[PDB]
């Protein structure tokens, strides 16, 4: 475990004497094994910055010091090697002693993005891709370390730069034609979003987020779909915990791209990562001390819940993922306070296309509560869909009063639809559901109550509030009543059978 079969490291380990052979070796070092390596890596590590502080000026030795680390951190990646990380980690943050050679290791990556239509330079970009996040790991080091054994920089803001441009050059990359690195624009965004949260430390994080904006519209809007939505992904991820001030405006992107996604018609195959983006925004807006965010999804709700409801009636097909989506809305309303639905979701445009909109949302819950989803095996989270449903709902009945008694003397249709709904919903999770077990009763019972009995209660009083139009309705609407009236519980059955009397007396 200490024996070493190796010329190339030896004699790197007195390179002060092999001061000759550095670059032969160097050249040497491609071909050295892992296990050869392993043993001192950490003391190479060593050797290395020796040579950096003194033979910076073969900046050859630079490029070829540098792909020999790359080397090595890509060799760590395997699984033989997942091991010595916690000694990495220990030597990072114990005995690395680099100062300025994060400008250098920076300076050859921005070389290396700059010669990127050079095949040569093509695998060396490549594996630096890989390996970004390690590489900012050690620049964030050293320039750490050079900030301590100085106090302070006094040009961190042309570091800032360094960072600046050298994300230009990749912006003018993912300009650059796809046939070029296609492969490797892909390694790009799937690997960049590991930098951010160590940018964390020496950054400022707006400036962070507009960066890879600004990178995100530089895609070729018709390419990588799946590809930028994972890397996105891992956007989204991190440094959103440290919210308000780059979730404001990566949010803005974020709609964009998946409203791209939303309607073109091509949108069939990104459904899986969509989700997985809808999801994970909205649960960490939910995630408690991240901050605060009803303003942020009151947007979020603005310009995609008719969106989404209509990705759904897209999404329709019972065999795909559609329950995932389903679950995405859910959470999303469930989430969006009462406030929101008044906001704009109440106040959209000329009448009538709001009027389209709620009979559509209607008619896509009788397509859930309807063949619902789901094996009845998760019954958990269906008791808490039924939730969202009852409480969106209800503010929808306060919408349609609000703007539909005979203040609107007419426009009373859609109410068919409407009751059609109350009941469908009511129609099901009765007595014997429950009498799978007492604990099966008690435990609704104490989660959730009897949602049946507000939701009668709902209808009834609506049913009242209906006005003198009752007339219109009574003959059709008769069908229905007597399910509620037919309702195994007591209490509502006694408030509800009066009704019949009520339009009795109507007609």
């Amino acid at each position: 475990t200490k024996l070493t079969q190796n010329v190339d490291l030896l004699g790197l380990l007195n390179w002060r004497s092999n001061s000759q052979n550095i670059k032969h070796n160097l050249k040497k070092l491609m071909e050295v094994d892992g296990g050869e390596i392993v043993k001192f890596l950490q003391d190479t590590l060593d050797a290395l910055f020796n040579i950096m502080m003194e033979m910076s000026d073969s900046e050859t030795y630079d490029f070829l010091v540098f792909d020999a680390l790359v080397f090595i951190i890509s060799l760590i990646g395997d699984i033989k090697f997942q091991h010595f990380n916690p000694v990495l980690e220990t030597y990072i943050y114990k005995h690395f002693s680099a100062t300025l050679a994060y400008v250098k290791l920076s300076k050859v990556l921005n070389f290396y993005v700059a010669n990127a239509d050079d095949s040569s330079k093509t695998e060396l970009l490549f594996a630096a891709l890989k390996a970004l996040k390690y590489l900012f790991r050690f620049i964030i080091q050293s320039r750490v370390l050079y900030l301590r054994f100085y106090g302070q920089s006094k040009d961190g803001d042309e570091f800032n730069n360094s960072i600046r441009q050298l994300f230009l050059a990749f912006n003018m990359l993912m300009d650059r034609p796809l046939e070029e690195a296609v492969k490797i624009k892909g390694a790009a965004l799937k690997y960049l979003p590991s930098i951010i949260n160590d940018v964390k430390l020496v950054f400022d994080p707006v400036e962070l987020s507009v960066l890879f904006c600004k990178f995100i519209q530089s895609i070729p809007d018709n390419q990588l779909v799946r590809q930028k939505l994972n890397c996105m992904t891992k956007i989204v991820e991190s440094t959103l915990f440290r919210q308000s001030e780059c979730r404001e405006v990566l949010l803005p992107l974020l709609t964009d791209q998946l409203s791209g996604q939303l309607d073109d018609n091509s949108n069939k195959p990104d459904h899986e990562a969509s989700s997985q983006l809808l999801s994970n925004i909205l649960e960490v807006l939910d995630r408690k001390d991240v901050g605060a965010t009803a303003v942020h999804i009151q947007l979020i709700m603005e310009r995609l819940l008719r969106r989404i409801n209509r990705t759904v009636i897209g999404m329709n097909r019972q065999s795909p993922h559609i329950g995932s989506f389903v679950a995405c809305m859910i959470a999303l309303l469930q989430q969006m306070d009462d406030s929101h639905y008044s906001h704009y979701i109440s106040t959209f445009k000329t009448r009538q296309d709001i009027i389209d909109f709620l009979m559509e949302t209607f008619i896509m819950f009788k397509d859930l509560i309807g063949k619902n989803v789901y094996a009845k095996d998760w019954m958990v989270m269906n008791m808490t869909q039924n939730r969202v449903f009852l409480r969106a709902i209800n503010q929808f009945a306060e919408v349609l009063t609000r703007f539909f008694m005979d203040q609107a003397s007419f426009e009373l249709q859609l109410w068919n639809n409407y009751f059609h709904l109350a009941v469908a919903f009511l129609t099901h999770e009765s007595l014997q559901l429950e009498t799978f077990s007492q604990a099966k009763r008690n435990k609704i019972v104490k989660k959730y109550g009897d949602m049946r009995k507000e939701i009668g209660f709902r209808i009834r009083d609506m049913w009242y509030n209906l006005g003198p139009h009752k007339i219109k309705f009574i003959p059709s609407m008769v069908g229905p009543i007597l399910e509620v009236t037919l309702t195994p519980e007591v209490e509502l059955r006694k408030a509800t059978i009066p009704i019949f009397f009520d339009m009795m007396q109507c007609e």
